């Protein structure tokens, strides 16, 4: 709850389109990532869905675990799921609410925890 993340990310969006071929070409992407033939600020221009935040070169802001708002929107997987990255990381595809997401970690202020 005072755990923050900022993060940028890649909307894949599913609207009108098969979940599958979403899902594909974001894990495409994120292997293109991987090797270095494109990086994770041009695969946002080129593909990401969200244009508010690609119009910021991906950038959500902070969020903090557990907010509800950002809870409410995109579910509590997505949220937690980004808490589970460290940063810097780039996340695999995530699903949530509207789509898939490549999430970035780019600051992390977070307590350590064990897993229950």
């Amino acid at each position: 709850l005072p755990d923050i993340s900022r993060v940028s990310h890649i909307f894949f969006s599913t609207k009108d389109k098969k979940r599958s071929d979403v899902l594909d070409q974001a894990k495409n992407i994120l292997s293109q990532i991987r090797s270095k033939k494109i990086t994770f600020e041009e695969a946002v221009r080129k593909y990401s869905n969200d244009e508010s935040s690609k119009a910021k070169n991906g950038d959500l802001g902070f969020l903090s675990r557990g907010d509800q708002n950002a809870q409410n929107l995109l579910g509590a997987d997505f949220v937690k799921e980004v808490f589970n990255f460290n940063k810097g990381d780039i996340s695999s595809p995530i699903a949530s609410k509207e789509g898939f997401h490549i999430v970035k970690v780019t600051e992390k202020y977070a307590r350590p925890h064990r897993d229950a």
